[PDB]
DNA sequence: TGAGAGTAGTAGGTTGT
DNA sequence: CAACCTACTACCTCG
């Protein structure tokens, strides 16, 4: 095509065609006493199917097995949502299942999911953790080691034989009590476990105090009480450490030393990047290797073609390499704008630096900037209020928050405060020092696209004028739907909507349609016009007909539309076979999905290609990979790299997120082009 | 809070039928 | 139940 192509190996491995034993496995009707109601059937055979023992998975409202009945457990009893069921299993014959039918490949898939975890619980001396195995010590030092595997997946293809997919893992694992760690100059660490179960505890202060002496409530000592559970014959008790429950708040428990033990994580260990060449080593050699332990005969690599998109040509207010460059060249559009300054440090005016390289900018942009300082604290409480307000009257458009580092809550608390005076902010943190360019340049682009300026956009040829992002985040129970947009044909304007409440991850049919709608209404303001097509983005799968009203919608107002589910996990891994990595990578696949590496640098270690599903529409994928891709190069807060994800889902993300940090609140007064989120 | 991917560690929560 | 989203923590860099 236009593009150029090359050939690349993926983590995946074609095993045996299946024999007819295990396409003829046994059905069996499952019969619960008393009956379940209809949620609760569905999991319930999924219950049966473990208690039933043997290699047995859910079939319709049955069982499927690859196990004969006589070594199944046919009756039993199975408590659940506070009631007992007894349940009977009746066998009733083999039967053909047919491969080239999803469902029952879903079945078979999950099959011989079942069949290699089995066969690797029987293995030694590895060690197990469902699908992941570990091999060997990749590395080790005075009482901790870190074991290497691989995470491992096999299912069936649509042409009847199976399939593995191998990727190279690492665990970290410490096995060493909490008085022997601090007892070879390591520092406390961050969490702790108990010795003799599996109870994680937050660790904190250790402690001056003596047990056998300490007094616990029951007229009994830390120590008696530990000696009492007989926790104190194999270790030795310790120093007395204090111990916070992880989901407590800060309440203290006391704890010996000698019964805790350090859970690591990689903040502790001061490679697992592996650089993408010795990674398709490692992932060669125990996909053969396991190929050999099963009797699944000699694991083939497979192949896909894969093809080079065009380098998108990125625009300031002249040709760009990175959205840094900007700050020099000038904007793809500038406005007049005003910025104030806040220090919290207890500092005074402007640093001077910043002040040039701003100006240096608007001077380039050919804009006016006018600068404010902020004379207030937010200690003053409703004056602070008062002097915000005034400001924005004055023109302020953004704020500088000049600060030491601050904890999360008060460092959302004072950017809700500034949101609802309609004032997005950008932290910076005191020391900073000129020499540190990177840092305070990011934070400056930050500052410019929370003031609403768009610092660059694309020059090349793309099927559709209007790219949207949908995702929902939040963490408490509920969460938030969200959706930004890149609008024009050059991507020449940035904007966010309100997201909207909901249950879970799954967007209300309304809701998405609505979000939509404000997107097409703004590019209406803009371009005085509806747009020809939309490309539609969805983070993660799109649930069933959850755009098909949005879909009609559009099909009603004469606008073509793309949808395009955009999966950040399950797409695997790609190798070339004999070039260099490169970034912008498209590799189709089966008629509507196809692979596309976007992000690549080789200090990172080794690329985890997006999975993109052609959901519904009609432009043809290279085009859809295309115009992705180049999307990924509009991100106007990343200074030195583009980030993984398209830029209308990498806004929605970020917007969801911090939406579901302060509030929904504060919003109501905050212009939709300034990005307060990034 | 500079922010980016890719790592593993913890703790969450949800969709399918 | 089963498989798979989100959110946070280092780190080293700086298309
Ligand atoms: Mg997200
Ligand atoms: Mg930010």
């Amino acid at each position: 095509n236009h593009l150029g192509k090359t050939e690349v190996f993926l983590n995946r491995f074609a095993l045996r065609p299946l024999n007819p034993e295990e396409l003829r496995p046994w059905r069996l009707e499952v019969v619960l006493d008393p009956p379940p109601g209809r949620e609760e059937v569905y999991p319930l055979l999924a219950q049966v199917a473990r208690r039933a023992g043997g290699v047995t998975v859910r079939m319709g409202d049955g069982l499927a097995s690859w196990s004969p009945p006589e070594v199944l457990v046919l009756e039993g009893t199975l408590a659940r949502m506070g009631q007992t069921y007894a349940y009977r299993l009746y066998p009733k014959g083999r039967r053909p299942l047919d491969p080239k039918d999803p469902g029952e490949r879903s079945v078979l898939s999950a099959l011989a999911r079942r069949l290699l975890q089995e066969r690797l619980r029987r293995l030694e001396g590895v060690w197990v953790e469902g699908l992941a195995v570990y091999r060997r010590e990749h590395a080790r030092g005075p009482g901790w080691r870190v074991l290497g595997g691989a995470v491992l997946d096999l299912w069936v293809s649509d042409s009847g034989a199976f399939l593995l997919e191998v990727d190279p893992a690492y665990r970290i694992l410490c096995e060493m009590s909490l008085e022997a760690w601090l007892a070879q100059g390591h520092p406390l660490p961050k969490r702790v476990r108990n010795a003799y179960d599996r109870r994680t505890w937050e660790l904190l202060r250790l402690g001056e105090e003596d047990p056998k002496e300490l007094p616990l409530p029951g007229g009994l000592s830390l120590l008696d009480y530990h000696a009492s559970k007989g926790r104190l014959q194999g270790r030795e008790g310790g120093r007395v450490a204090w111990v916070a429950d992880p989901k407590d708040p800060r309440k203290p428990i006391p704890h010996l030393t000698g019964l805790l033990v350090p859970v690591l994580t990689l903040e502790d260990l001061h490679a697992l990047s592996l650089p993408w060449e010795e990674r398709r080593r490692r992932t060669r050699e125990i996909a053969s290797w396991i190929g050999r332990r099963l009797g699944l005969g000699t694991p083939e690599a497979v192949r896909a073609q894969a093809y080079r998109l065009s380098i998108p040509k990125l625009m300031g207010r002249r040709a760009v390499s990175k959205p840094a460059d900007a700050l020099r060249v000038g904007f793809y559009r500038a406005q007049e704008t005003a910025l104030a300054l806040l220090r919290l440090d207890g500092a005074q005016g402007w640093p001077e630096f910043l002040r040039r390289a701003l100006l240096r900018a608007f001077g380039a942009s050919g804009a006016s900037l006018r600068l404010h300082t902020l004379h207030a604290h937010p200690s003053q409480g409703l004056a602070f209020r008062e002097a915000l307000r005034k400001a924005k009257e004055e023109g302020v458009q953004a704020v500088l928050v000049l600060t030491p580092p601050m904890a999360w809550e008060d460092r959302n608390r004072l950017k809700a405060l500034l949101l609802r005076e309609g004032l997005p902010s950008q932290i910076l943190n005191v020391p900073l020092r000129e020499e540190e360019r990177h840092r305070w340049e990011n934070a400056l682009l930050g500052l410019l696209a929370k003031a609403g300026l768009q610092v660059v956009a694309l020059s090349g040829a793309y099927p559709a004028e209007l790219a949207v992002g949908f995702d929902a985040g939040g963490r408490e129970s509920f969460r938030f739907g969200g959706a930004a947009c890149a609008v024009g044909g050059d991507g020449g304007h940035l904007l966010w909507t309100l997201p909207e409440a909901q249950a879970g991850e799954r967007i209300p049919q309304e809701v998405v349609w609505d979000l939509l709608e404000e997107t097409l209404w703004a590019f209406r303001r803009k371009a005085g016009r509806l747009p020809s097509r939309v490309l539609l983005l969805r983070d993660g799968r799109v649930p069933q007909d959850e755009f098909a009203l949005a879909l009609e919608a559009l099909a009603r107002e004469g606008i073509a539309y793309d949808l395009v589910s955009v999966r950040k996990s399950g797409g695997g891994r790609v190798y070339p076979v004999q070039g260099r990595l490169a970034d912008g990578l498209y590799v189709p696949l089966e008629d509507k999905t196809f692979l596309l590496l976007t992000v690549h640098r080789d200090f990172r270690g080794t690329p985890r290609p997006l999975k993109l599903v052609h959901e519904a529409g009609d432009t043809p994928l290279e085009a859809l990979a295309h115009q992705i891709f180049h999307l990924t190069r509009l991100y106007p807060a990343s200074g030195f790299a583009f980030p993984r994800l398209p830029a209308p889902l990498h806004l929605a993300d970020r917007l969801v997120k911090e939406v579901g940090r302060l509030g929904i609140r504060h919003l109501k007064e905050v212009d939709r082009e300034k990005l307060f989120f990034v």
